[PDB]
């Protein structure tokens, strides 16, 4: 009932203006792009004129493989425009739709946002300090998985003659896959309803897998860290890189995350040289062992399931020894 | 749909008998068990009396984890009974329901099957040579993801007062996860519709991950194979173990599966010693290279995306040479 009311109100607004400018957040990910694609399909179903703001500097490596697919169909590709062309074509009757964010400084192009007289916000985060000013409509659902899921619900109440295409729903499906880490996070029944809808319109598993393929170098670095793991009977796992190899901090973080997927690990600590005078530790927990307190003890911090520290002037082995001492202190309380 | 008619037809057959006894295949996995759970909830939704046949020798380690949660946390345990208790309990008025298989010699207990006058078959595979004899109702859907999906659809039409429980829908959900490898195989829109129903009834994805976690040694051994990969520009990837190290056959198969998640790999071939005189090769692809043809050229076979072969009397290097000879011959244009 709620999405039906929101869907028709949004169609009223979009047809009420002179054209639709759709904008995600800075450095868009596949949920922002998929949501925007979904909103531009919302508009074409009602024969409206809609564009998505996207600059060349905005296209990261994951977005670039998606664009390589989008390039193969000029109708979809023609809907993408730059900040400048969006600015030049905007009037006081233009509706800007902000997808997958609600804070003016995270918007992909603040100047397009500032020129906008008519604004719409669709987002799935919890509202904070800053907010898009004077929105005509707000679709915010902090429990939903993604903005793609939200925009999918809106599509269902719109005319079906100009259906969502196979590539369009593949990108939207990819956004849900990324935001939920393939249905393991923030995933409810309505997430699966949206996936059902997208799948019924041709959303492609194999093309989604293509967008999200892992690099081979980084799989081999990550696994170099993982293979060293030692697990105590209490479920504490420790893994390390050698004292003379510098690991990327994202690789360390991913190793600590991936250890939680192995049997019998309640909490993971990955220790790897970050600079020549700096050792990094990434700590992750299933939710019972408190890795926040362990990292705080060593001069870092974070949250109970997700924390880290950096240690100046020690070797990897010294940082392991200092980490084990923090763990002992904390379990004897 | 076929699903409305079968659900009401099934309910009548089950209510006409004196009680329901439910069996999957030997060495049940989570689809078998989850489908059998779903069928027992189907009966309870109509206040019929239902049991699932399960012996201690049927319970592999994955199933043991599920059953531990079924001891510590439900009253689900009461509906699991041994072969002997099933036999002692049934009359010629008892309906036996076979889930997730249709061959009599793969059924969990063939004597319970033979003593049964009233039989029902629910399965999602292609009907083969042998078949359950004189069944009262046959529900074969070769393209459904799983039997858990099929049974989930039947539940929707039944009275809702004795609702599917959280732990019941979690197991059913887990069976879909295993059969689809997390929604990457045989996943249609009806697959997600079933996942939506189960998640709405409390299916726990974190508990589902818990049931399925790989141990550390399997990751180490699996990544030992993955590190060796060589990717060709045509997307052919080959990896191999040393000739003097024996790998477990599933580790090899999992190595080949996981290489498809890496950039540039259309098809994977993992070559590793299985015995002192036998080399295994597991092959996999994202559907664009036919690895059934590659493995048929070396005395094995399988399906276009999933194949293998075993080679007598060769070294890993000899096996790799024959593998590459087969590949250049097959991919030469
Ligand atoms: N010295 C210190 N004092 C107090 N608190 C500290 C701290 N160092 C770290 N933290 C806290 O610990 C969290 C984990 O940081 P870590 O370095 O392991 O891991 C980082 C980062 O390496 C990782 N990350 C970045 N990109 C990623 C990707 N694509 N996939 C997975 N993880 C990623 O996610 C985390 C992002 O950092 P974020 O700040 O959100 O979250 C940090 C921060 O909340
Ligand atoms: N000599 C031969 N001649 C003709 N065809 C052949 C053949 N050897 C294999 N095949 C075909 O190749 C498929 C792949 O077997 P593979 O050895 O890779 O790998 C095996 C097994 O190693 C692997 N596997 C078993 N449990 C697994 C698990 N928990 N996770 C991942 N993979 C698993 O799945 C496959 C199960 O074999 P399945 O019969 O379903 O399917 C086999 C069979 O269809
Ligand atoms: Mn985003
Ligand atoms: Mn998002
Ligand atoms: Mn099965
Ligand atoms: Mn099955």
């Amino acid at each position: 009932v709620r999405a039906r009311v929101i869907s028709h109100a949004l169609k009223d607004i979009l047809a009420e203006g002179d054209k639709v400018i759709i904008m995600g957040h800075k450095r868009p990910d596949l949920d922002a792009i998929g949501a925007a694609i979904g909103v531009s399909r919302f508009a074409m179903m009602n024969n409206l004129e809609a564009y998505i703001v996207l600059n060349e500097t905005d296209i990261d490596p994951t977005l670039r493989r998606v664009m390589n697919e989008i390039d193969k169909k000029p109708e979809l590709r023609e809907r993408f425009i730059t900040s400048d062309d969006a600015w030049d074509m905007m009037t006081s009757k233009t509706t800007v739709v902000i997808v997958d964010t609600h804070k003016p400084e995270l918007v992909l192009d603040e100047n397009v946002l500032n020129k906008a007289n008519r604004k719409v916000v669709i987002d799935h985060h919890r509202r904070g300090e800053s907010f898009i000013s004077n929105p005509l409509l707000i679709y915010m659902e902090p429990y939903a998985s993604s903005t793609a899921e939200l925009v999918t619900e809106l599509l269902e109440y719109q005319p079906t003659e100009q259906r969502l295409t196979r590539l369009e729903s593949t990108v939207m499906y990819a956004g849900i896959i990324v935001d939920t880490r393939n249905f393991t996070l923030r995933t409810g029944s309505r997430t699966f309803d949206a996936a059902s809808y997208l799948r019924a319109h041709g959303a492609d598993t194999i093309l989604t897998q293509h967008f999200l393929k892992d690099d081979v170098d980084t799989y081999i670095n990550r696994s170099e860290l993982i293979r060293t793991v030692k697990v105590e009977d209490n479920g504490i796992a420790i893994a390390h890189g050698s004292d003379d190899k510098i690991y990327h901090p994202v690789t360390v973080a991913q190793a600590a995350d991936e250890l939680l997927s192995l049997e019998g690990i309640e909490a993971s600590y990955v220790v790897a040289r970050r600079e020549d005078n700096l050792i990094g530790i990434s700590a992750r927990s299933l939710g019972s062992v408190n890795v926040q307190l362990t990292m705080e003890a060593l001069g870092g911090g974070g949250h109970l399931t997700n924390a880290a520290t950096q240690l100046k002037g020690v070797t990897v082995e010294e940082a392991i020894a200092q980490l084990q001492q923090a763990i002992t202190e904390q379990l004897s309380r």
